[PDB]
């Protein structure tokens, strides 16, 4: 129906022999200093070696990675290269070149600040983006918005290549190259989607999580996961904790008891913001998806009051929501207490999964609006969550049909530990 | 006193003798309707066959099935030499004997397969949860091959042997529960559930590849019907259905276990299996206090399913007592209705615990006060359960207690069919 | 450059979605029984299943079997399937489909005769193949033979990929294509040459044999070989022997070892015709290769002359050589005895290289011609070794440039276990 | 039976819990500048890390390995370690520590000086050692040797564990701890001989090597080696190219290819002493394994000649043999030319197998003493090759029952590239 054909201007093609495509870094390490480069060759294995400097020592180093490749059914992929940049200076713009063999193309990020109690920092919210018109003005919006996102926090579906027949993976590589012009000059963190589970038996593809593994990789080592799918990073003053709906997280399982672990490492006199991202919603009144994220939320909701979350980002629904301060942990089978409560202990919980998937939105809602819900809307955008400090950070929301520097809506959020008033 | 578990010089324990000798022998159904059986033994001083010779008392044919062999390291733990060995093509009700060790020391043992599968097919399936190697272990397993009933199977819902309470997960003690309930799963099939204590994720000592010991030794049929994991499957055997679920796998939206499990309620045909029973480790109904709640978050998936398909009975382990629920539902909340109390339901299964066979010698006895409604019965005794199928229309659970006589049923009762006499039998 | 383009007719694609090409055979067990079915589908992975059933009786059966694939540098290849028929009834015609989920594809080949003192049977003899147009002119003659070839041994360098850039492993599908039209309906048997190697370190392809050996399956473990690239199979009346010129030979090697005891369980009283494949020739009279073949004579030649091996088959050099029975296992560094002699225990050594390869004859031959050098000449063709009883077997050389019938080389052997007579020419 | 029973004192475990044992260091890069340091331990898998600092400044650094195990038959190994210290500085001595979890244990090595054209340096020639009691005194005899031994050239035939009913990969742990009172202090340059192959089809272990390769490994790729068993390092003024006797070396093969290129790159003006390694001697004239080695002999005997290489050491023959300087290269089948003659372009060939295997020497010999024979003679000992500057070296044997400081067989050799006058 809606997504871009093969032939737009977006999809086009590095020109040269074998140069680089689908360009995409992300944060390498714990606390910033480090990023993990991506890319793929089309036409030989070529290098894996990042050439990088920065614009004040201007001294060239030689960072060396690997090369994989993968099958899904008829499909195989291109040579896809991971690469590590380790010991970074803070707050530094770094150049850096792949393709060393034979066509190099060159690019740039910058380092986040250290990590600090009051260090400022904005963040860009994009969620199920996939690769329609809509996909493209969100895309813009973001690249557009006078507030200047440094780093995207993405809730996860990214390229919809499996509603293609056979999930044609082309559509992989399409969106990809599609994504570089954000995704190659500052960092997003992915998040597993459920369009990212690939599990197609009909065809012999039963490895779950398997393209998007391949070629999207992400620091999990760094806080002592065994698994990509759950993981947890430190950039300025947010600890940013990323889960897996579509992976166990039973009593006693690795992400459960990787996550009981990870939030006693939090500490809010560093890390100010606690910032936990998933695909699926705890919270959502929106038909489509409604009470999908029960399940999840019987393990986790009371950890997260528990440690005074600041914000929960997900996805999955096409559509945008923001939640009150609410609480629904006091549930004894036998007591009857199965109500959210206002609970200025918890989170707020928010959907961005509205940038544009495959053009179609959400707009089917529970009636009335619950008590729970503070704003919620059927529209295309994005979102940004820009901290000013230990006590502020500004969330808002930019619809597609509006102009970039337009707000339908927006929010002081006042942090759980330093300032924890109500912000209704 | 504090340790209850069996020592290691217990006769249940003992190392069969001879060269190479096959030990902790078990036997499981190997395909979907009952013509086959996975055959698993270990050998301790060399690689040895993986060979069964077997043959029907009714024709007296020799014939020979080839299988595999394959090893494990845990931490400082290096495995023996472990073999699975499928049968196959087995007449249906038919007696067989089968040899292993056909090398150095041969050891002979005997099953009889099922019926076909068919509609008033009847049969006798003992139930055994969270079993372990204390002596409390040895007295429940006793008594359930004492019971007049006579168990033909055992539906096993998890917690196997312990061995990750010791040191290291001191491996050794997997061994041993092998070779302890040797004495009944190498003449029946036992059909595994995974508990949590076949987890083993412990990454300090950089064993994070979960249920890897429990995975190595005991094999399921899990390809027979179309799951891509051993945690979760399903056999059909006599008159039943048997649908086996991992607590600790996933099962959110989208993800294999609930995409094989919503197909695999569809393919159910009552017509020919009346009988559809859910293994699972962790309870979805239970007003012990320990482990109050752990099973809300599977309940959420999968209740409502289980009521649509009119699920006879769903078994679980992990709290160590027994409980008998009503046929009750909780599945008309919808987070702001304030609907989220248990009403009985005549379409729902009755959802049993029983994770009371012995674990480590320790029984949970603090219940949640007053019994709740959903409750029928429940008491804090270490035992085993029967689930006798007459017909298409009857099947009679019975409840043993291991301070009473191997004849004496503490609790019973009769269930009607779901689908096919769905009368009141609260 | 005579290599064939890649729009020749030979390299057509069979039509339809997924349809199977490629489609080879080869003996799947160690006596006859049994057949590899081997093929490769383009479009998507499709079935490893393989529907059989005899001429006469007719009950359709399925055999299972499996899919591979591999890379190399930049190609990525389509799926490889190789499935096992077993158990099927000697001296039978059997028909087997391929491509049973989409494209159908019907073939038929006909089963050995079980093996006996005095079956006759035809084996073509075909060596260095290539695909040019000398390739295709061969294999036409070997087709239209009046001897009827019944068995091709192959002694080595199929396709010669690896003379293209990368070793354009597209040659290697064209060459399963262009030589579908024989080996789909009679089996082939293989030995690994050296341009089967494709070590290029330089685009890192390390592992020897990689691209072969996944096209190319042979029924190894059948004589307890743990390698495919030496192994053993009797057929009919012989004995056939594969050996592996660019695998370790030293002693206590795997393949060394191997020999050795293979060697013991050969019965002449049941399989009189002990024949023996390599690549590289043992006795080679030509320039290019000239000794090449001395590092595995060291080690090998005093057991073929004490089993009295009948004959030798060699490729790699290209043209063609018959060798008197001669020995040269006396030599002990210091004592002079370094000439080859009349034996008559010692196997006919045949170069059989020149059915074509990229289409470059080998002419420069070392003159005078040598006392063991019965009969060469650099000109392209084929052999025939038509065994009819255990006394007796015909081998024949036929040229590309004479008329299919025509025998430019011909020579009885006799036995060298039930006729040990001079056979000499 | 003439092995050391498993209770002797070259036996004894480390105490401790989990204390490394079976220390050894090789070379592991291709100048000097690395050391492969390797190690088992038995209670648990423990740390691959490696401390190291140089005795003089000091500053303690840390390396990370690789742990390994492996089974055969029904043996289980120990948790096998591999750490390679890099970036060394040469001509110093350094410390390292193995163990840094439980039970360290402190050793030391000494780099060798950077590779030059006048380098001094001192090699051990050690064949088919062995755990006999002959083995036992081999090895005293070099740790003694006033001539003071810096680096084992080691031509194959370990721990003959092969032997032992289903080749009790016991006798290899027994090994590493013997020889450790070597080779965890200087390295031992490793060369794979048929002891090693344990190809037991009868016992389902047809990995050749396999035993070998997890415990020893070798810096094959600092050489562009696609394989373990050849490649070749440098060490003060020589290059040493070590090869695999059974593996394959037909014209092609991955081993023939690397041979034919690493000549090509031999700079005699900056390693002036050409050294080839490998374990089946080409040149015999003992009645045990007499012209086994005629078919690598074929393929590489010709490019020895052309390069120059200065001595070829081989074991494999239980027992002492030095060579005159000749070739054999001019055999073309029907020319007659099939005897071996003097030629000063030839390296010498040397075997030293003799170090005591499981306690039997190698007697027979071929009568009468051919041309191309020097010296033979069936005891067991060890060799030294005592490199003093770009034209000569000074090569010894010592026998075993004679004292620590006799020589039986003595030489100089001048070398091929700046000294060739006739020797
Ligand atoms: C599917 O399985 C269920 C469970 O097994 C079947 O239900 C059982 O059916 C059997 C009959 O086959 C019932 O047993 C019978 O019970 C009567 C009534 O006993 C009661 O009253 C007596 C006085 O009237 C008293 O003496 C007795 O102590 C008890 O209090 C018995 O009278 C009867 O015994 C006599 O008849 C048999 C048959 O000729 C003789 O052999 C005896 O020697 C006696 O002369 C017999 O034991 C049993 O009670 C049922 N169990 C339950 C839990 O309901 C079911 O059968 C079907 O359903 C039942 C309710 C009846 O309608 C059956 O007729 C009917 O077939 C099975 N379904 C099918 C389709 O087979
Ligand atoms: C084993 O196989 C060989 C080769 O086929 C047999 O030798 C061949 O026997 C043929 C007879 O069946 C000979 O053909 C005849 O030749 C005569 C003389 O010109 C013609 O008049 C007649 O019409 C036939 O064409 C053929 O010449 C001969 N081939 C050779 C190379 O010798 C062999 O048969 C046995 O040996 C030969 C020498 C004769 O004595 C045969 O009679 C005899 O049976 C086969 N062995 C057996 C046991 O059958
Ligand atoms: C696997 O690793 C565990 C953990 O280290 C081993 O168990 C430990 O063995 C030690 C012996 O090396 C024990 O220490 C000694 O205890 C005795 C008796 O109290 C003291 O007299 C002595 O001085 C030591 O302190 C240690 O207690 C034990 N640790 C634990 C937690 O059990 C294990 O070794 C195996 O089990 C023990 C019980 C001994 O019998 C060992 O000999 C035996 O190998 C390791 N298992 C394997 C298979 O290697
Ligand atoms: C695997 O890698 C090889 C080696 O590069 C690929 O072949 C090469 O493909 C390039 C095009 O990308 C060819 O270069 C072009 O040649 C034409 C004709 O002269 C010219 O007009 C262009 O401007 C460009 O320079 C190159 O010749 C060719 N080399 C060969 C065929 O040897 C090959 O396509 C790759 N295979 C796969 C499956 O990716
Ligand atoms: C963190 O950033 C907030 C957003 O900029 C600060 O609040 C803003 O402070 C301005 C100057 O102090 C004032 O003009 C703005 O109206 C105000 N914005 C809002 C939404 O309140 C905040 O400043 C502190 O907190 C506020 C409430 C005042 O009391 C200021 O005097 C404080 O300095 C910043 N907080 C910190 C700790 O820096
Ligand atoms: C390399 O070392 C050789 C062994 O020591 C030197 O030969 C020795 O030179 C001594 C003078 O320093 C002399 O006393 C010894 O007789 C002699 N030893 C032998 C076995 O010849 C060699 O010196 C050169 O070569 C010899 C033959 C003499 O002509 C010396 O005067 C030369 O300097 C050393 N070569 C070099 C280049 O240093
Ligand atoms: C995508 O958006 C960019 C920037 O807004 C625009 O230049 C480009 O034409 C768009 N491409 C498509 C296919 O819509
Ligand atoms: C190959 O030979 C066949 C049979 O002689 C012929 O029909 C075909 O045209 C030839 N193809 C070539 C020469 O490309
Ligand atoms: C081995 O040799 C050493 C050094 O000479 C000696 O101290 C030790 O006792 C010997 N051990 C045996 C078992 O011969
Ligand atoms: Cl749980
Ligand atoms: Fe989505
Ligand atoms: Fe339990
Ligand atoms: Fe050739
Ligand atoms: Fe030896
Ligand atoms: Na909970
Ligand atoms: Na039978
Ligand atoms: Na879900
Ligand atoms: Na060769
Ligand atoms: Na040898
Ligand atoms: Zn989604
Ligand atoms: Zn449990
Ligand atoms: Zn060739
Ligand atoms: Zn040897």
């Amino acid at each position: 129906n809606r997504d871009m054909p093969l032939d737009s201007d977006v999809f086009r093609v590095p020109p040269g022999y074998n140069a680089p495509q689908q360009v995409h870094i992300t944060q390498g390490d714990l606390v910033g200093r480090a990023m993990i480069i991506s890319w793929v060759t089309m036409d030989e294995p070529g290098s894996s070696a990042v050439r990088y400097w920065s614009e004040k020592n201007g001294r060239k180093r030689i960072a060396k990675g690997k090369m994989s490749t993968y099958r899904f059914f008829n499909y195989s992929s291109g040579f896809i290269h991971h690469t590590t940049i380790r010991k970074l200076k803070y707050n530094t713009k770094y150049y850096y070149e792949v393709g060393l063999r034979n066509t190099t193309r060159r690019f740039s990020f910058i380092t986040p600040p250290q990590t600090g109690l009051d260090v400022p920092y904005t963040f860009g919210l994009i969620g199920d983006l996939g690769q329609s018109f809509d996909s493209n003005t969100t895309l813009s919006h973001y690249e557009l918005s006078p507030k200047k996102g440094q780093t995207v926090l993405f809730v996860g579906d990214l390229s919809y290549a499996d509603r293609y027949p056979n999930h044609d993976n082309v559509r992989w590589d399409t969106w990809g190259r599609f994504t570089e012009r954000s995704v190659a000059y500052q960092p997003w963190i992915w998040t597993a989607g459920n369009h990212e589970i690939e599990f197609a038996p009909e065809i012999n593809e039963t490895e779950p999580f398997k393209p998007f593994s391949y070629r999207y990789h992400v620091p999990y080592e760094a806080s002592q996961s065994t698994s990509p799918f759950w993981y947890s990073i430190k950039r300025a003053s947010a600890h940013i904790i990323v889960l897996s709906s579509y992976s166990a997280y039973g009593r006693g399982t690795p992400q459960y008891t990787w996550l009981k672990k990870e939030l006693r490492k939090v500490k809010r006199s560093e890390t100010p913001w606690l910032i936990v991202l998933m695909h699926s919603p705890l919270y959502n009144s929106y038909n489509h998806h409604f009470m999908e994220g029960e399940a999840m939320r019987t393990k986790f909701e009371a950890w997260f009051v528990k440690y005074k979350v600041d914000v929960v980002f997900a996805g999955h629904v096409h559509a945008y929501e923001r939640s009150e301060r609410v609480s629904n942990i006091a549930y004894k089978i036998t007591n009857g207490l199965c109500t959210p409560v206002k609970d200025q202990s918890a989170p707020v919980y928010i959907t961005i999964g509205d940038a544009g998937n495959y053009g179609v939105i959400d707009s089917n809602m529970i009636q009335p609006q619950p008590e729970y819900s503070a704003f919620r809307e059927a529209s295309f955008g994005h979102g940004m969550f820009d901290i000013k400090n230990r006590t502020h950070a500004h969330f808002s929301w930019n619809r597609n049909q509006d102009g970039v520097a337009v707000e339908a809506d927006s929010v002081w959020f006042f942090n759980r530990h330093w300032y924890p008033v109500d912000d209704s």
